[PDB]
C-alpha cells in the first residue's frame, strides 16, 4: 500500500509538526528517520538526547525512531526500495545548504516515484513572502523587518500534536532487532571522548523543552545571576526544533491576554526570523569574500591568537571565563557573546569574524547557521549598517563585581580577591602566592594590551568606513 517516511532534521518533536501530520494522512505505514551525516561534543550530546526523547515519545504510540548513518543521497534510494516508499515528508529548511541538499533529495525522490511533502514549521512565517513584500530582497534593518511583520497576516494555529487519533490506521512495522540496526547511538559509539563529561546543563529534547516552557510562562507571569544558565531557558530547544516557535508565539499571546501586544513580546522569535530571512537567498552568507552584504575588511591571520581565544587562554579572566562556560556547557549570555566577539574581531585581536563563527558553530547550542553568520557580521561591523569597544576587564567587573562568575569557571583564580579577580596581573606577588596562582605560570599573562590594541583597531575600522563613504 502507501508507505511513508518522515525525515527528521530539525523539528525534533511531535507537537506542531505539519509535515509529519500530513505524511501520516492516507498512509498505511509510517517510519520516522533521522540521518547522521565542526560539531563539538555538547552539540552531539544535545542532539542524541533529542533523538532519545523522540524515540521514547514514538514508543508511546507503538512506533520507533529509525536512526541511520550515511549521506542522504546515498541512503534514501536504498530506503525507497527496502521499504517500498511512495511518500516522503520534511520540514522546510530555508538555509542555503539545506535548500541545496533538499532540492537534490526531491529530485531523487521524484525519479523514484516518491511524492515529497514539504511544510514550513521552523520559522514563524514563510521567508519568501517576507522577501517578496520587501520587493525581492531581505531587509537589513530590524526596524524594516518589524514593519514587514506587522503587515503580515495573523499566524495560523499550530498543527495538531501527533497522537493516536491523528495516527489512525497508520502503523509502524517493528522488528525485534530494531535497536541493534537503528538505535540512537551513544557518544562513545560515535567515537567521542566523554571521560571529563558532567551531567548536561542543557538536556536535549521536546519533553525538556515543553517542561521548560510551562515553567518559563509561569515565571513570566544582564546581571551576575543571569550569566548562569537558566532552568527556564529555551533558545537551544528552538534551534534544534524541540520547541515550536509557533507554539511559543501562541503561548506568549495567551499569557499577555491573561495578564494588541507589542512586537517586543515576540522579540526573541522575531530576531531569529530576521537573520533567517537575511540568509535564505545568500549562499555566501557565512563568508566575507563573494558575499554581497558583507564589508570587505583585511583581517589579521593569527592561528595562535585565535587558539588562545577559542580555548579561553587569553589571560583576560572575563573573556576566558565566558569561553570556558561556552566550551563546558554550550550556552553563554547574549551580552557575553558581544564581549568575546568584540575581543576577537574589531576590538582586540582583529581576527576574521568567520573564525569566530566556526568556533561558535562547534560550541554554541543555540547558534543556527543563519543566526551565527548574521550575528558575527553584525558584531564585527561587517554588515547590517553597523558601525561601533567593550573593555575585557571593566565589562566583567561592572556585571559581577564580586567575581563569582570568574571563580566558578576559572577555579585556579579562586584565591584572588575581587580587587584583582578581573585583572590578576595587577595583583602583588604576595597575593598571587597565597592564592597559589602565579600569573604567567599557573594562569597566562594578558595576550594583548587592550588599550593599545583597541585604539589601533578603532582607527582601522574608521578608515574602512571612510573608504566606504
Ligand atoms: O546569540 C547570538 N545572536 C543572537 N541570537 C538570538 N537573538 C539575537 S538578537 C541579536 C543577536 C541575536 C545578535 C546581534 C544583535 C541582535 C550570537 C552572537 C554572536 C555570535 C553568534 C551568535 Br549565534
Amino acid at each position: 500500500g502507501v508507505n511513508a517516511v518522515h525525515w527528521f532534521r530539525k523539528g525534533l518533536r511531535l507537537h506542531d509538526n505539519p509535515a509529519l501530520k500530513e505524511c501520516i494522512q492516507g498512509a498505511d505505514t509510517i517510519r520516522c528517520v533521522y540521518i547522521l551525516d565542526n560539531v563539538g561534543i555538547n552539540r552531539w550530546r544535545f542532539l542524541l538526547q533529542c533523538l532519545e526523547d523522540l524515540d521514547a515519545n514514538l514508543r508511546k504510540l507503538n512506533s520507533r525512531l529509525f536512526v541511520i548513518r550515511g549521506q542522504p543521497a546515498d541512503v534514501f534510494p536504498r530506503l525507497f526500495k527496502e521499504w517500498n516508499i511512495t511518500k516522503l515528508s520534511i520540514e522546510y529548511d530555508s538555509e542555503p545548504f539545506g535548500k541545496e541538499r533538499d532540492a537534490a533529495i526531491k529530485k531523487l525522490a521524484t525519479e523514484a516515484g516518491v511524492e515529497v511533502i514539504v511544510r514550513i514549521s521552523h520559522t514563524l512565517y514563510d521567508l519568501d513572502k517576507i522577501i517578496e513584500l520587501n520587493g525581492g530582497q531581505p531587509p537589513l534593518t530590524y526596524k524594516r523587518f518589524q514593519t514587514l511583520v506587522s503587515k503580515m497576516e495573523p499566524l495560523e494555529m499550530p498543527a495538531d500534536t501527533i497522537t493516536s487519533d491523528v495516527i489512525g490506521k497508520c502503523m509502524t512495522p517493528l522488528s525485534d532487532d530494531h535497536d541493534e540496526k537503528y538505535g540512537v547511538p551513544s557518544l562513545e559509539e560515535l567515537g567521542f571522548d566523554t571521560d571529563g563529561l558532567s551531567s548536561a546543563v542543557w538536556p536535549g529534547g521536546e519533553t525538556e523543552a515543553l517542561t521548560r516552557l510551562e515553567r518559563h510562562l509561569e515565571r513570566k507571569a544582564m546581571n551576575a545571576n543571569s550569566l548562569l544558565a537558566s532552568p527556564t531557558g529555551l533558545s537551544p530547544y528552538l534551534r534544534f526544533g524541540c520547541l515550536s516557535c509557533r507554539l511559543f508565539y501562541f503561548k506568549l499571546t495567551d499569557l499577555y491576554k491573561k495578564v494588541s501586544p507589542p512586537l517586543s513580546l515576540y522579540g526573541q522569535l522575531l530576531w531569529r526570523e530576521f537573520f533567517y530571512t537575511a540568509a535564505t537567498n545568500n549562499p555566501r552568507f557565512d563568508k566575507m569574500e563573494g558575499n554581497p552584504i558583507c564589508v570587505q575588511i583585511p583581517w589579521d591571520k593569527n592561528p595562535e591568537a585565535l587558539a588562545k581565544w577559542a580555548e579561553g587562554r587569553t589571560g583576560f579572566p572575563w573573556i576566558d571565563a565566558i569561553m570556558t562556560q561556552l566550551r563546558q556547557e554550550g550556552w553563554i549570555h547574549h551580552l557575553a557573546r558581544h564581549a568575546v566577539a568584540c575581543f576577537l574581531t574589531r576590538g582586540d585581536l582583529w581576527i576574521s569574524w568567520e573564525e569566530g563563527m566556526k568556533v561558535f558553530e562547534e560550541l554554541l547550542l543555540d547558534a543556527d547557521w543563519s543566526i551565527n553568520a548574521g550575528s558575527w557580521m553584525w558584531l564585527s561591523c561587517s554588515s547590517f549598517f553597523q558601525q561601533f569597544c567593550y573593555c575585557p576587564v571593566g565589562f566583567g567587573r561592572r556585571t559581577d563585581p564580586n567575581g563569582d562568575y570568574i571563580r566558578r569557571y576559572l577555579p585556579v583564580l579562586r584565591g584572588f580577591p575581587a580587587k584583582y579577580i578581573y585583572d590578576p596581573w595587577n595583583a602583588p606577588e604576595g597575593i598571587q602566592k597565597v592564592a597559589k596562582c602565579l600569573i604567567g605560570v599557573n594562569y597566562p599573562k594578558p595576550m594583548v594590551n587592550h588599550a593599545e590594541a583597541s585604539r589601533l583597531n578603532i582607527e582601522r575600522m574608521k578608515q574602512i568606513y571612510q573608504q566606504l563613504s
